[PDB]
C-alpha cells in the first residue's frame, strides 16, 4: 500500500507544454495514526526524542525510553517498533505494527536515530558511558553502535570506537538528530550535531548590512555558535557515514559541515532524491529560516545550499525579530520539511506552535520564494515543540505524515503523535502563490526578463 514517491513522476509535466509547471495544494482533512501516538510519560517510564523512517511498505519507530523522574541518567533502553504503513478501510493510512524491540547494553544509548532500506530497519546510536543534561554539550561518547532489524527479528549489531571513527574536526560530543537517515550506495548517512574544538571560521555565514550595536558582525555571528562559557567549543552539524562491509567490519566518518555553509547546530534530517542526497535543517539560531543543502555533482563542492526565505523557522515564538542579524538567542524548537520536488525547490512541512500571541500551527508549501499553500491545523494542540514532515506514495497518491511533539489543549498532556494528510499536484500554465495578506497570485513573465503579479479571482 505505502512506497516511496517518485518525485521525477510527481513532478513530470512535461507532456502539458500549455500547462507546464507542477504545482501542490493541501488536503483538508488531517488523519490520525492512533498506534502511534502516546503521550511522553506513562507508567513510571518516559518516552521521548522521536525519530522515524520509512521504507518500502515498512516503517521504523523510536523513542528513548527512561525511568523514574526522567533525567537523562535515569535512560534504560532504546526502544524500536517496526511495522507497516497500510490501509484498513479509513480515509487515511494506519499503522501496522509487526515488532518491537528493547535495545540496551552497559553503556547508554544516548542519542539514536533510524533508517530504512527496502524492508530492513537501522538503528544507529552514539554510545557513552556516562549519559548526562551536559552530554550534547561536552560529551564525552565512546563510539557508535549499529542495530539491522527486519521483520523476524533483529539480524545484526555492529559496532565502532570513537578513535576508529573518521574525521575532519575535533569532536568532543556527538548526538543524532531526529530526522530519519538514508540509506546511499553501500552507505547510511545520518545528520549529527556536534560539540567542536579549533574549528576554521573561514567564509562564516554573516550579512554585510548594519546590525543593531554591532560593529564586527563576523565576530558575533562566529560567538553565536558556542552554547558554554568554554570558547573553544562549537556546536556544529556533522554528516554521519557509517558502512557495514560484506566481512561485518563498520566503519565509519564524521565530517563537519562548516561555518561557510551553515549556521549553528541544529535538528534536521536526511533526504533521499535522485542521484544523492540533502541536509534538510531547521536552524536554532538568528538565521531564522529552513535551509536545504544537497550534494552537487556538478559544481566541484560538495554541497549546494538554499535559504527558503518563504519558511520561517519556530524562532519568531520565543525569541525577538527584526532584521536578521547575529544574536544570541535561541530556540530549541525545530521543524523539518522534506522535498516534493527532485531539486527541492518546493518543500513542505508543518509549523510549530507557542500557548501566546496568536500563534498557530500551519502546513505549508513553499519554494524559497514563496509560498504555494498553507493551511492552519491542530487547534486540538495547545502548543507544538518540534515537527517533522516525510511524504511518500500511498494508494497510488501523495501522502504525507508529519511526527510532532505537543501539550494536548483537552488533557495538557505532552504527547508524540504521527498524522497523514493528502497532497494534491496538478500541471498548470502559471503556478499561483500566497501573498503576506493571503491573496493568490501568479506572474506573468516576460521575454524581455520581467515579472509582474496578478490576482487569482476564484
Ligand atoms: C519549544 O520551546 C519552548 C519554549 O522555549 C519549550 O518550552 C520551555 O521549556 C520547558 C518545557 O519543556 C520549560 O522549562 C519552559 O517553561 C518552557 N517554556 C514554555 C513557554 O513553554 C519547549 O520545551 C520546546 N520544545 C521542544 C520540543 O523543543
Ligand atoms: C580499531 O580498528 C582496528 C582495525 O580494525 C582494530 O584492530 C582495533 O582493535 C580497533 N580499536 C578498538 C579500540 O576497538
Ligand atoms: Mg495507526
Amino acid at each position: 500500500d505505502m512506497r516511496p514517491l517518485n518525485l521525477a513522476e510527481l513532478n513530470d509535466c512535461s507532456r502539458y507544454p500549455q500547462t507546464p509547471n507542477p504545482t501542490f495544494a493541501i488536503s483538508p482533512d488531517i488523519h490520525p495514526m492512533p498506534e502511534l501516538t502516546e503521550p511522553i510519560q506513562l507508567k513510571n517510564h518516559c518516552a521521548v526524542f522521536p525519530t522515524v523512517a520509512l521504507g518500502e511498505s515498512i516503517y521504523v519507530y523510536s523513542h528513548q525510553i527512561r525511568k523514574t523522574p526522567c533525567k537523562s541518567e535515569d535512560t534504560t533502553h532504546q526502544r524500536v517498533s517496526l511495522g507497516r504503513i497500510v490501509d484498513r478501510g479509513f480515509s487515511g493510512p494506519r499503522a501496522s505494527p509487526l515488532s518491537t524491540w528493547d535495545l540496551q547494553e552497559t553503556e547508554f544509548l544516548s542519542s539514536c536515530s533510524v533508517a530504512a532500506s527496502g524492508e530492513i530497519g537501522w538503528v544507529l546510536c552514539v554510545t557513552t558511558d556516562k549519559f548526562t543534561r551536559d552530554t550534547v554539550y561536552a560529551g564525552p561518547y565512546t563510539g557508535l553502535k549499529l542495530y539491522k532489524l527486519s521483520i523476524r527479528g533483529q539480524k545484526e549489531e555492529y559496532s565502532i570506537t570513537a578513535n576508529n571513527i573518521t574525521t575532519d574536526a575535533v569532536i568532543i560530543a556527538l548526538t543524532l538528530t531526529r530526522g530519519s537517515g538514508v540509506p546511499k550506495n553501500n552507505k547510511l548517512i545520518f545528520l549529527g550535531l556536534a560539540a567542536v574544538r579549533d574549528v576554521d571560521t573561514t567564509g562564516v555565514l554573516c550579512p554585510t548590512w548594519k546590525c543593531d550595536n554591532i560593529n564586527n558582525n563576523v565576530g558575533s555571528c562566529v560567538h553565536s555558535y558556542r552554547l558554554t562559557a568554554d570558547m573553544n567549543n562549537y556546536f556544529m552539524n556533522v554528516v554521519v557515514a557509517v558502512d557495514v562491509t560484506p566481512t561485518g567490519k563498520m566503519t565509519a566518518s564524521v565530517s563537519l559541515l562548516p561555518m561557510s555553509e551553515s549556521y549553528i547546530g541544529s535538528e534536521g534530517g536526511v533526504i533521499d532524491k535522485p542521484g544523492g542526497y540533502g541536509l534538510m535543517i531547521s536552524n536554532k539560531g538568528w538565521f531564522a529560516r529552513i535551509r536545504y543543502g544537497q550534494t552537487d555533482r556538478a559544481s566541484p563542492q560538495r554541497y549546494e545550499w538554499t535559504d527558503y526565505m518563504s519558511f520561517e523557522t519556530p524562532y519568531y515564538l520565543y525569541c525577538s525579530g527584526g532584521r536578521i542579524c547575529p544574536v544570541s538567542c535561541k530556540t530549541w524548537n525545530f521543524t523539518v520539511p522534506t522535498i516534493l520536488n527532485p531539486s527541492g525547490s518546493i518543500i513542505i512541512g508543518v509549523k510549530a506552535k507557542s500557548k501566546t500571541g496568536n500563534s498557530a500551527s500551519m502546513i505549508t508549501i513553499n519554494t524559497p520564494d514563496e509560498v504555494i499553500d498553507q493551511y492552519e491545523v491542530f487547534n486540538d494542540y495547545q502548543s507544538i515543540g518540534s515537527t517533522i514532515t516525510k511524504c511518500f506514495s500511498y494508494k497510488r497518491q501523495p501522502w504525507c505524515l508529519v511526527l510532532l511533539e505537543g501539550v494536548l489543549k483537552s488533557t495538557g498532556v505532552t504527547e508524540t503523535s504521527i498524522q497523514t494528510f493528502k497532497i494534491f499536484r496538478s500541471c498548470v500554465k502559471h503556478r499561483t502563490y500566497l501573498d503576506s495578506l493571503g491573496t493568490r497570485f501568479y506572474y506573468t513573465v516576460s521575454d524581455n526578463g520581467n515579472k509582474t503579479k496578478q490576482t487569482y479571482i476564484p
